Order: C-alpha cells, then structure tokens, then sequence
C-alpha cells in the first residue's frame, strides 16, 4: 500500500496571487523522521486562506493553502510517538513544540516554531514534500489542508477522539478554537459584561459564544452586512448594529448605547481602523480590547496613545491563546460533552472539488463556514 | 484668623507657555460646600508641570500648576467630613468620588470627576478660587499646588499620618504612587521576570523598586543621559543601557540581551518612538508592556498590529492605577513602616521662591526630585 511510498492525488495550488485556486495532482513524498502524513477528510474555508490570495497575507506561493482541517493518519515516521496510522487528528497551524521559552510559558502559545511570523512555507527541515508538474510547492503554515494528502510535523499534529465526527470539529483546528478562546482565554470576558464584536462572520460568532459561554450580559455585534444578524442573535448577540445606518460614527453610537463605553470589545475582521475603532469603544478606564483580525501586509495603523493612558489594555492573540496540542484534543473532548455547538457555523458543505466556489460564497457573504469534503 | 475670608499669599502664576514663572500675590477666596483649603508645606516638580509650561500638556492659561505635594488643611466649607483644620493632606490630581462607574469598578481609577481629559481648569463648579491683578487664574487637575494655599474639592484631598514628614512623602502625591503602581499593579511584574525602563527619572526610577519589590530578577534601564545611571542601580537596576552608544536600534539591542525580549516594558519618558520601541523589545507571545509617559497633544503614533496579534499586551495608567482616596494614606503609613524609601529620588530641595530654578535644574538633567518648601 502507500506506506512509505510516494503518493499522487488532487490538492487545490495557488500559483498566483489573485487566480482561481488550481485542482491538481500531486505528489506527496513520505513522511520523514518525526513527520505524520495524512488523509484529509474535512476542510474549513477561512478567511485568512482568501488573505493569502489577495496578497493581504504573504506566504511564498506556489503553496498549497488550507489550515482548518481534520483527517486521518495514513503513516508515520521515524521517531514518531504521539500519534499512530488510523489515529483521527486536527493539524495545528500553531505547532507546540514543548521546548522552547514560549511554550515554556505558562500563557504563551506562539510557539517560536511557527511559520506565521517570517513564512517560510517549507517543512521544519526547510524542505517541500510536495511536487507538481516537476516544481516544489509551498507549504502553509505546516499544514496545507487543501490537499488530500499532506505531511505534517509532529508538534503540528493532534490526536483527538475517535468517535469525532471529523466534518464539524474541524472547526476547532481554526474558526472556532480562535473565537473561542479570544474571549474566555485571552479578554476573560466576565459574567455580567458588556461585549462589542466588531464582524461577525465564523471567527465573529464564535467570539459571541465565547462571551455568552463567559457570563457576558449584553453582547453586541457589528457588521456592515445585515444578513449575518439573525445567525449573530442566534448564537447569542443581544443586538446588533450596521455602521451605515448612523449619521454618526459608530464608536459613538457604542459609547452612548453603553452609557461610556462597552467592557470588552473584539476587532474580528481585519482592518486598521475597525482595529482603532474598537479600541476606543471600549471604556477608557477599565476596558480590554482584543485584536483577532489579521491586518493587511505591511501595514501601520494610527492612533493617539492617549487612548492608553486613560487604563484601556489593547491586546492581540493567535489560536484564541490556546497551546494548541494540549488544547485541541480537549476541545473535541467538549465538544462530545455537548457543551458547545459548531453546527451554526456551518453554512455550507460542498466536494473539495468545488474549492472556488466555496471562496465565491466567503467573498460575497452568502456564508459563514463552508467545509469541502473530500 | 483666616477662617472664611480672602486669603493674600504668593503663588507662582504661568502667563503664557514657555515663560517662566511668576511669583506674586493672588488672592485665594475661601472653600464653599465641599471644599477645603490648604497651607502648602511641600511640592514636588514633577516633568507633567514643565509639560504645561511647554504646551506638551494642554492646560487652560493663565494657571497656577503644581500637582504633587503635601499641606495641613487651615479650613473646611459645609459640609466636609472626612478632613478637618489642622490634617496632613496630600491633594489628589485624580480624584476619588466614590459614586461613578470608574470608582465602583474594582480595578479603574481614572475617576470621570478628572480634570485630565478635558481640562477645564476650574473647581468641580466651574468657577475659580484664584485671582490675580483683578484677573481670574485657573487651577490645574483641581489642585494647583505652587501656592502658598490652594483649594480642593473633598474628592481630591486625602488625610494622611498626622506624624508625616510632608517634606518626603509629598512624592507620594504622584512620582512615587505613579511608578511604583505600575509596576505592582499595572503590569503586575513577576517574580523572576526581566524588565526594561525607558526613562530614568523620578517617575522611572519609582518604576525600577516597583521591580525590584516585585522579585524581578532582571531590571534594565534606558536613557540617553548616562548621568541617571548610577542612582539607577542604586534603587535596582541591574544594569543601564545609553542608545547612543549602538548603532543598532534599542529593541533590537534589548531583544538580544534578553534572549527574545523582556517579560515587561515600561515607557517613563512621553515620546511616542519610545511608546513603540517599549512595545517591540517585550516577547512577542507574552511580553507586556506599559506606557506611563504622558505624550504631546494631539499627536498620534504609528505602529503595526502585528506586534500585538503575536500576543502582547499594551496598556497605559494614571497614578499607577491606585483609587487615589483609598490608596495615598495607605501608602503613607507604608512609608512610615520602611516599606520603601523616597530619599533617593530627593536631589535637591529649595525654598519656593526658587521655583524657576528648580525646573532649570529640570532642563538640564541635573536633577530627579526637586521639593519646594513653602
Ligand atoms: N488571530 C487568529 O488566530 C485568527 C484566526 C482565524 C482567523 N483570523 C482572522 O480573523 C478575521 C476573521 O475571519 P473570519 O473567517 O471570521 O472572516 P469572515 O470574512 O467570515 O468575516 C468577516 C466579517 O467582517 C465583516 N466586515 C467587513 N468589513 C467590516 C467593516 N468595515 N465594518 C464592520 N464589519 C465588517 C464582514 O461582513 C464579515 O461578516 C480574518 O482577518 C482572519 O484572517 C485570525
Ligand atoms: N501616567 C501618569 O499618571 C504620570 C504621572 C507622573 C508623571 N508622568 C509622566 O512620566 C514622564 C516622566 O516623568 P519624570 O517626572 O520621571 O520625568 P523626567 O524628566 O525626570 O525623566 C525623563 C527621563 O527620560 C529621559 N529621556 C529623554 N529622552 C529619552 C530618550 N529619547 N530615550 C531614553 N530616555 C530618554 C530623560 O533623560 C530623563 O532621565 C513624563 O512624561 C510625565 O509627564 C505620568
Ligand atoms: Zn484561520
Ligand atoms: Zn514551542
Ligand atoms: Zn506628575
Ligand atoms: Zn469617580
């Protein structure tokens, strides 16, 4: 069988930047010592995928995209000892490689073995395990789910659960575990608070049920989209509000609705001034703002450090501030307990084949998540 | 006696910005309900009092400044119960009314009664109790210290030790609250953590024993005048570092030293490079840095968002985060303990009518802490 065997199969390559995503096929070398390769199952579509195609986020291309996923190990390599062929897994963007001073840390979670900061797009080792048409292909973010296959180091790898229906938790290898986490982890929404969720799309709703699931006792969502409000009450928002529909810019319209300003607020979008606006819509003594959006590659935002002063915290976080490898399982471990619903999260299913046109529905706002099943 | 009528004294009036300052006659006109006056017996220069001089710190003109010092009440309106004549008081620049949404929240303290951020430059009722050549001055943070009397609202005046050498702790009234608060209860220094100090001057040096207090076991201190470094490492520094003499940019420098950056960072200075730089040499996942220099107005910085989504943490606070009614008699009684020690930050003491002087001494960077006795 494929063991230890070079295997071909279809993975969606980005070639360029702005162009539809290409089905190709692939081939796929063997995992090496400490490397996991697996079969995919479920893929999430995020947005930070649509941000490598815009050129919002860069990572060298070609490159297979693809980082909300859950699959199957096919085999492993040499040395490996956490996880075992047949075993379901969700790869980790955010490795947790154990040993270095932020995994040390008893709060970071940017492990330093990340490929975000500075993109490298390759294996751990600095090289590809995947070709196509003779040329190396990119990595991203050591996982590349866009791919039926894909190899993985072992800090990038979970094991979670067997019975886990694999076509929802994929979610928490992203979307949610980010939303999530943002509010019960890294703001620590408290009950009887006042929460501000600045987009409200998979990211978005999660942060609400994160704030809901935090005691939070007014949750207001905003986004220039009307469409996304009734799923945004439905998870929990108690209202929402379109900046368009106000002749006065909106951190004053959530300032007056908060009698001066709300607890919490949570920029889920990814836009320097959103970032700015949810800032200063938070109460200037007392108030936390938290970063969950991606902003647009090298770009500086402005803002007058007065708004600091006052006592506000403005913070930043990634994966919802959970170690991923010690988080994930446990999550899926909720998730079976029934203590947090992803099915509102989920809009759309469609065959990994029909990749473009799940982006078609993100990009025109018609859904919140979309897995391609392969 | 004094008791209800216009007091004639001498208090230092500023003009015009830029301008030095002018010791003359003004007549101070007795407290109505809920005010107190005060006999100055100490007053610190702190670096906020050259920011109105400089028009760094907008303020309405003409005013009589001074906000850090200590007095004995000569009388009291209707109604005032927590002083009477004869008290040690220190005069809070940040008020404590006890009833707004600020003061009941269990950690703000910018109390919304503050003269800070939209200075009015007058008493809780909009009117003046100072007047000079027939015409009115202003107070400043509803305190006005350089004067021989002064009046304050009950909200901005604590009781402190009757046996307080109002001399020393009059530092209490801001240097010292200021930087050693936000060290210990701002940005929560750790136990065997690495900090950094931009800025080595009352307020910073006040920052290095919140440190030290706190068990950091590495205690880093940056200026550019290399003169401040040995009181420094006297109060904890561990070592100082003078940008001027690398040639790669500080974060840089400090990143390196600290093996990826300082557990916290802290801006004593009020530029808004030095705001950034702070934020950029404290770890990427887990770093927290705090701005306590006060900026020039009005002016914005630049930055990228990325230095917080990695995960860190920037803040800002007035009077390091202490409910000033509650907290400033307190610490007096610390100091009375030897808890800590003020001495250090004491350089030079002069009589008032030297006050031009003693901001001199200021400018050149000659001193730390100058007291003027009244
Ligand atoms: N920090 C992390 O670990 C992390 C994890 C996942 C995603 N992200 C980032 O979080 C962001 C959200 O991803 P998502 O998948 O939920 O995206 P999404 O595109 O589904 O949702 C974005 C939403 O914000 C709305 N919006 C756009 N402009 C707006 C504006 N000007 N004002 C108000 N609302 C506006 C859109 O209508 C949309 O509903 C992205 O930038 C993604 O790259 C970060
Ligand atoms: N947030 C608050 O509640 C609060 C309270 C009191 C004072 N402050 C502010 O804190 C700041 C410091 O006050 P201070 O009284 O200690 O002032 P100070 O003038 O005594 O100290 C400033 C120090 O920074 C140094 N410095 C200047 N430029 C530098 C640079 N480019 N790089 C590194 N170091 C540099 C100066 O040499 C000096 O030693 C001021 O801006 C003041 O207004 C804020
Ligand atoms: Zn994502
Ligand atoms: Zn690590
Ligand atoms: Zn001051
Ligand atoms: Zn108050």
């Amino acid at each position: 069988s494929t063991a230890g065997k070079v295997i071909k199969c279809k993975a969606a390559v980005l070639w360029e930047e702005k162009k539809p995503f290409s089905i190709e096929e692939v081939e796929v070398a063997p995992p090496k010592a400490h490397e996991v390769r697996i079969k995919m199952v479920a893929t999430g579509i995020c947005r930070s995928d649509d941000h490598v195609v815009s050129g919002t986020l860069v990572t060298p291309l070609p490159v297979i995209a693809g980082h909300e996923a859950a699959g199957i190990v096919e085999s492993i390599g040499e040395g490996v000892t956490t996880v075992r062929p047949g075993d379901k897994v969700i790869p980790l963007w955010t490795p947790q490689c154990g040993k270095c001073r932020v995994c040390k840390h008893p709060e970071g979670n940017f492990c330093l073995k990340n490929d975000l900061s500075m993109p490298r797009g390759t294996m751990q080792d600095g090289t590809s395990r995947f070709t196509c048409r003779g040329k190396p292909i990119h990595h991203f973010l050591g996982t590349s789910t866009f791919s039926q296959y894909t190899v993985v180091d072992e800090i990038s790898v979970a094991k979670i659960d067997a019975a886990s229906p694999l076509e929802k938790v994929c979610l928490i290898g992203c979307g949610f575990s980010t939303g999530y986490g943002s509010a019960v982890k890294v703001a620590k929404v408290t009950q009887g608070s006042t929460c501000a969720v600045f987009g409200l799309g998979g990211v978005g709703l999660s942060v609400i049920m994160g704030c809901k699931a935090a005691g939070a006792a007014r949750i207001i969502g905003v986004d220039i989209n009307k469409d996304k409000f009734a799923k945004a009450k439905e998870v929990g928002a108690t209202e929402c509000v379109n900046p368009q529909d106000y002749k006065k810019p909106i951190q004053e319209v959530l300032t007056e609705m908060s009698n001066g300003g709300v607890d919490f607020s949570f920029e889920v979008i990814g836009r320097l001034d959103t970032m700015v606006t949810a800032l200063s819509c938070c109460q200037e003594a007392y108030g936390v703002s938290v970063i969950v959006g991606v902003p647009p590659d090298s770009q500086n935002l402005s803002m007058n450090p007065m708004l600091l002063l006052s006592g506000r915290t403005w913070k930043g976080a990634i994966f919802g501030g959970f170690k991923s490898k010690d988080s994930v399982p446990k999550l899926v471990a909720d998730f079976m307990a029934k203590k947090f619903a992803l099915d509102p999260l989920i809009t759309h299913v469609l065959p990994f084949e029909k990749i473009n046109e799940g982006f078609d529905l993100l990009r025109s706002g018609e859904s919140i998540r979309t897995i391609l099943t392969f």
